[PDB]
């Protein structure tokens, strides 16, 4: 099994998983190939051949069950720990060796480390020590036992600390040692050791520019002392240096409020983060970190809120961040963070308009569309929250780059409680969510006098059920908003009017009687909405108006509410429109009330001089008194 290795490490065209079909031969293929590897890994080849080799070895390694065929691999891997380009592949290989016979892998590793220490003690140069600390950092999170034993030993500390002190400008050794310290901070005993014995050294190397970032990354893992780290990450990110390490750090650290206030305080860094997010060059992993930072820093508390709105307006809105984000390629996690950003920005109603102009509504809708049959998780909910807030404060038809705002409606309906015969919604929405959904729906229902939304409601019986199920909600604001929604939907008969005004249908006639009672709701906004339902339909659909004119409970209730509450202007107007439509359609209804003297003198009081923008009050009082006159003469 010789030539297979040559074609495996010969060029990137061939693949190992490819020629895995030519392998097989478990008695011979694995053994023979391992002998080829052993003779071949006896030297260091260029980065391409080595990358092929350590991409391929893990497979074979995972297979071969005879441990004495995988011995040499420990030396081969540890002796390449300084080779950066193939370091993670080595890790993978070691992990594969670790997956089966873990203990023997770690044992051979410890033995090789001890020989490396002896070689390092006899080296007039630092090259053996570099190798040793690179091997230690490479295998530390998998061989934690032997690595902790090495790091903690006086013999290893002696040579390490001494050569560090002596060779402060051996950048490869210092850097290897700082990466070692960071990685090794995983274990607790090592962390205590580092935090008891290295603070002097770390303060020292923190003063040296070319080691500042790596030293800060060690210090993170162990107030003023922290503040200096954060200022380092911020300044070095704003410069442009070590985008990867700094963004990772700050994405973690912006989980703390003080870090956030500092970041928002530093202008240059904010411009830099926005420009990096826009920059077509930064890696997708850095883009993700940048977005995590932006979402953390833009989040409203539940730091001073005004600082957060100032930051969001200055750097996210005015730098057209949302308009750009529409165009960058986003993973699902990055899209999640962008939804977070949009949500945060909309916590300040004054910005929603601008957000929508930059395309945020579109991003919300696409996000929901793609998650619809996929992941109704917390980001789904968050997206619906942002969308509801959007639709409460903007004109709907100019809100999704000329896409249909009505496409939001199915998503809004997911924050309405389903009829309680209808499963559990994956969405953990609250009463506030339901309230805001109904506000947004009420806004959608203004389009084309409610026909568009009503047609969406009629295509799915569930939607109308979830509305009707809020007619008697115990929360005043939900009941109020429901009635406002229904009254907007009653600007066009379509067929939704049958829900209340098809008297041949028992269910509808019952809903009618309920509505008549709702005319006397204590909440004046609810009352206005109920009145507008009746007034809209009666002034707009003459068939229904003829039927309503015969419904004595409605007429008596409307008159009672007019007698006792006519000093509210919207309510008075709507009751007058209802009553006059009814009376014009039915002289026998007029004859019914011709002797209600209190009704007559309330009507006369307004036939005089209504205030405000109110021609209808005198006009309609005049009409009604005229009909009563008709009946008395």
């Amino acid at each position: 099994m010789n030539k297979v290795w040559d074609r495996i490490v010969g060029s990137d065209s061939a693949d190992a998983q490819s020629v895995l079909k030519e392998r097989c031969s478990s008695p011979k293929d694995v053994t023979d190939l391992l002998h080829v590897i052993q003779n071949w890994t006896s030297e260091i080849h260029n980065n391409g051949e080595e990358t092929r080799c350590w991409k391929c070895v893990p497979m074979l390694a995972g297979y071969v069950k005879d441990w004495g065929q995988l011995e040499f691999l420990c030396r081969r891997i540890l002796l390449r720990s300084s080779i950066q380009e193939i370091r993670p592949l080595l890790l993978v290989t070691m992990k594969s060796l670790m997956s089966n016979h873990s203990d023997n892998t770690e044992q051979k590793c410890g033995n090789i480390l001890q020989q490396l220490l002896i070689e390092a003690e006899e080296d007039s140069g630092n090259v053996s020590l570099r190798l040793l600390v690179d091997a230690m950092s490479l295998v530390f999170p998998i061989c934690l036992g032997v690595c902790r034993d090495m790091f903690l030993s006086t013999d290893f500390q002696d040579i390490l600390t001494r050569n560090l002190n002596s060779s402060a400008d051996d950048e490869h050794l210092v850097n290897g040692a700082l990466r070692l310290l960071a990685v090794s901070c995983i274990d607790e005993a090592v962390r205590r050791f580092i935090a008891e014995h290295y603070l002097k050294t770390l303060q020292q190397s923190f003063k040296v520019e070319k080691y500042k970032v790596l030293t800060a990354l060690v210090l993170i893992k162990i107030k003023e002392t922290l503040n200096s780290c954060i200022n380092l990450f911020i300044d070095s990110l704003s410069n442009g240096e070590n985008i990867e390490i700094n963004t990772e750090a700050l994405a973690y650290l912006t989980l703390k409020p003080s870090v956030r206030v500092l970041l928002r305080g530093n202008g240059d860094v904010c411009l830099k983060i926005i420009e990096l997010i826009k920059s077509q060059d930064t890696t997708p992993t850095d883009l993700y970190g940048l977005l995590i930072i932006l979402a953390n820093v833009s989040e409203h508390p539940s730091e001073n809120v005004k600082d957060i709105e100032e930051f969001n307006r200055d750097y996210i809105i005015d730098l057209d961040l949302i308009g750009s984000l529409k165009s960058i390629k986003l993973s699902t996690s990055s899209y999640n963070q962008a939804i977070r950003i949009i949500y945060n920005v909309t916590r300040d109603k004054t910005q929603i308009s601008e957000c929508v102009k930059q395309g945020a509504g579109l991003m919300l809708l696409v996000f929901l569309a793609q998650k619809r049959n996929l992941s109704k998780d917390e980001w789904y909910l968050l997206s619906i929250r942002a969308l509801s807030k959007t639709l409460i404060y903007v004109n709907p038809e100019t809100a999704f780059s000329k896409y249909s705002p009505l496409s939001a409606a199915p998503f809004l309906f997911e924050n309405l409680p389903l009829p309680n015969d209808n499963a559990l919604s994956e969405l953990q929405f609250t009463q506030l969510d339901t309230y805001e959904a109904l506000l947004a729906l009420t806004n959608l229902a203004t389009i084309n006098q409610g026909v568009d939304l009503g047609k969406i409601i009629l295509s799915n019986a569930q939607y109308w059920d979830s509305i009707e199920n809020l007619l008697l909600d115990s929360s005043v604001r939900i009941q109020r908003s429901t009635l406002e929604l229904i009254s907007n939907l009653m600007s066009n008969p379509m067929a939704i009017s049958a829900k209340f005004f098809c008297f041949e249908n028992p269910k509808s006639a019952q809903n009618f009687e309920i509505l008549v009672k709702l005319l006397e709701l204590h909440d004046i906004q609810s009352q206005r909405a109920v009145a507008a339902i009746f007034a809209n339909i009666a002034s707009t659909v003459p068939f229904i108006c003829k039927e309503l004119s015969e419904k004595r409970n409605l007429i008596e209730t409307a008159i009672r509410v007019f007698k006792t509450q006519n000093t509210d202007t919207d309510l008075r107007i709507r009751l007058l429109v209802l009553l006059s439509s009814i009376f014009n359609a039915n002289a026998h209804a007029v004859a019914c009330v011709k002797n209600d003297e209190e009704f007559v003198k309330e009507l006369q009081k307004y036939r005089n001089t209504p205030s405000q923008k109110d021609p209808l009050t005198p006009e309609l009082s005049k009409e009604i008194l005229s009909l009563i006159n008709l009946e008395h003469h």
